């Protein structure tokens, strides 16, 4: 017999196909069967009529390294329908490295002592033991391995330094991570050469992971950027992923046309895949950055000022006397929201094919982009359903089967016999990112219910305390 059957919904299998009417049996942790099941004994028969049953929602870009730890229900993730979680992106990885005061934009991840993984199997080993909701595909970041390496990151690396790092980055794909990230824009890696870079994740090839970047620069130089990425992909002959694809500052607004038509070339020759989140606002460290600070700007957190949460940077600098850009480092560290994109870029990377969905939350943010809490709603309703930028089961294909099928996660994105038991119950009707920048920790609307390895992990409106996530391989 069946755990349990969802029965008399419209099932979205996330292959890019239309939904059908089917019924998804469960036992254990796999989907038992698809389909009419009414002549298959079941211990119960849920009815999910006039709803959806997808699978789980995989979130391709994260910063939950340490959230996974410390807040084990996932409620910003589980809450949107997201099943699993890729972590360890833009080069910041919560492991390897021992440090209480690490370099930002690694104190993204902090909340205070979190560093303090030595190994990066000691990371691993801390999840499997007290596994979150959640599934979680984990990178090693390369800007944390010139934290750990390096005495002073604004330069080069030696030959002795890279061999270092190589084989930290060695380890940890040996112990199960699936890739590793690069974030050269950052201060802890700018100084890093392309050739740096390749021989750091040589290891790539021997283990079969994907690279994933955090471009160089993604504004007047994104052109050199993207040709870099594409020569690191050739370089070491594996997938590269980049990373929240957008075009930023008023004067490369529409290149978005540009940049696609260059990624598209380079998919018919090598392996290319890219993610992007459904907002024209960016987040990250508090930077000093003529194109970021060209916009209005939110402060998210910040370390001296406590009390500037919330408040807008012009406002701040005005008061001070100074322009944004001057007033920068007096308020460091801190974290800020910059609104430097333009929709008609945002819609086309969204709607060019082969991008996949990423929330790009940054969890531990005392007031943090809404895209933390609504990422995925948004697309399956703002976007495909009252916007009509694409149909709903390619909107679901792009949160599930195309980011299984780039990562490597075998039996998880579709609703197949025999795949694991990730899914999603949602109201294609009601479903919708409550969010907004002013409420930017609201609950999705229409998310009915979410299971992990078979457990619900999502029930009116909660988490229902089921840790059933694990550590997956690529
Ligand atoms: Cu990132
Ligand atoms: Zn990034």
């Amino acid at each position: 017999p069946f755990d349990y059957i969802l029965s008399g919904g419209t099932v979205i299998d996330g292959t890019n196909a239309p939904g059908r009417l089917a019924d998804v049996g469960v036992r254990g942790d796999r989907i038992a069967a698809v389909g009419d099941l009414s002549a298959s004994s079941a211990r119960r028969r849920i009815d999910v009529a006039g709803k959806v049953v997808s699978p789980g929602f995989i979130d391709s870009h994260t910063h939950d390294d340490n959230y996974l730890l410390k807040h084990r229900d996932m409620t910003p993730k589980i809450s949107q329908g997201v099943t699993t979680v890729v972590t360890g992106n833009c080069g910041i990885s919560l492991a390897p490295l021992a440090h209480a005061n690490p370099p930002a934009p690694l104190d993204l991840l902090d909340e205070g002592g979190s560093f303090r993984f030595a190994r990066f199997s000691d990371y691993l080993e801390a999840l499997r033991a007290a596994p979150p909701a959640v599934n979680a595909a984990c990178m090693v970041g390369h800007s944390t391995l010139r934290a750990a390496v390096m005495p002073d990151l604004r330069r080069e690396a030696t030959a002795d330094e890279i061999q270092a790092m190589q084989a930290l980055a060695d380890d940890a794909l040996a112990s199960g991570a699936i890739g590793i990230s690069t974030g050269a824009f950052y201060p802890p890696a700018a100084h890093a050469s392309t050739e740096e870079i390749i021989e750091v994740c040589r290891p790539l090839i021997t283990h079969g992971g994907v690279y994933a970047t955090h471009m160089r620069d993604e504004g007047e130089h994104i052109v050199q950027a993207l040709e870099e990425t594409f020569r690191i992909g050739r370089e070491l002959d594996v997938p590269v992923v980049i990373s929240h694809h957008k075009v930023m500052g008023k004067l490369n607004f529409g290149r978005s046309k540009e940049t696609l038509a260059l990624i598209e070339a380079a998919m018919a020759s090598q392996d290319v895949s890219l993610d992007a989140y459904p907002y024209v606002a960016g987040s990250t460290m508090l930077k000093q950055d003529r194109v970021l600070l060209a916009g209005r700007t939110l402060i998210t957190w910040c370390k001296p000022y406590p009390e500037l949460s919330g408040r807008d940077l012009e406002e701040i600098a005005a008061e001070r006397g100074k322009s944004k850009y001057d007033v920068v480092p007096e308020l460091q560290p801190a974290g800020a929201i910059y609104f430097m994109m333009d929709e008609p870029d945002v819609q086309r990377i969204l709607a060019f094919g082969p991008t996949m969905i990423g929330s790009d939350g940054l969890p531990h943010d005392e007031r943090p982009h809404p895209r933390l809490w609504g990422t995925f709603p948004r697309v399956l309703g703002h976007y495909s359903r009252d916007l009509g930028l694409f149909p709903l089961e390619t909107a679901v294909w792009k949160m599930t089967g195309l980011t299984a099928a780039k990562f490597g996660l075998a039996e998880r994105g579709q609703v197949q016999p025999g795949y694991y038991a990730d899914l999603v119950v949602f109201d294609p009707a009601t479903v919708a990112d409550s969010a907004t920048f002013e409420h930017p920790t609201e609950r999705a609307a229409g998310i009915h219910s979410v299971y992990v390895n078979g457990a619900a992990v999502w029930e009116d409106q909660s988490f229902t305390g089921q840790h059933a996530g694990r550590v997956l391989n690529r």
